[PDB]
């Protein structure tokens, strides 16, 4: 099995998000639609 990244401290929630961004495409994920609806 490969490892070039999965790698880190966190990874119980932030993982959920990218995993997410993955498997969307270009649409919304979780605190970044709140984010991207505001200023930016």
């Amino acid at each position: 099995d490969a490892e070039f990244r999965h790698d880190s401290g966190y990874e119980v929630h932030h993982q959920k998000l990218v995993f997410f961004a993955e498997d969307v495409g270009s649409n919304k994920g979780a605190i970044i639609g709140l984010m991207v609806g505001g200023v930016v």
